[PDB]
């Protein structure tokens, strides 16, 4: 099962288009990066695959393109998961988007 | 089940020493037997502190838990203290730890 040990980014402004490193075990070159928004009842309000390169990525390492974020005209800023799926999926981590 | 217990979001990230508010869990893999547990660990990540939360089996989903948030254990602290909790089904299966702070009254 992928497992994400830690990552070098918690957050970032709206736009995304930025690089995170992380930190685990268990990736794969078949392995994706999962951004998703659930409300508190569960309904998943937002999913958005980031980019991987796949090139310098590597079983304890991979280097992903932290998405846009949904609404770049939030006032506040919002908590997000991200997952890493080889549907064989890790446990959810935490990322916040920031207004700009 | 087989697939561990997960936390995507919690309503609370802190509260005073004193507990007793309710904290909302949103995440998947819960039963009618979901444990939360509180920890506390020292700098070099040693746990010094468990307490279970009290879940309320009467408001329980597959993908939310209703938490009685513990008291801390000494209520007489100056400064903000960071504590953990995890959720786990049966005697091993657990969320990784989620953040938590109390604050002094």
């Amino acid at each position: 099962l992928p497992m994400v040990e830690r990552q070098d980014t918690d957050s970032c402004l709206v736009y995304g288009g930025q690089q995170m490193i992380l930190t685990g075990q268990n990736f794969t070159s078949e392995s994706k990066v999962v951004f998703t928004e659930k409300t508190t009842d569960g309904q998943q309000i937002w999913e958005m695959e980031a980019t991987v390169d796949k090139d310098k990525s590597q079983p304890n390492m991979l280097f992903v393109e932290i998405p846009e974020y949904r609404n770049k005209h939030i006032r506040t800023p919002v908590k997000v998961n991200f997952y890493v799926i080889n549907r064989k999926r890790s446990q959810p981590q935490h990322f916040t988007y920031h207004p700009v």
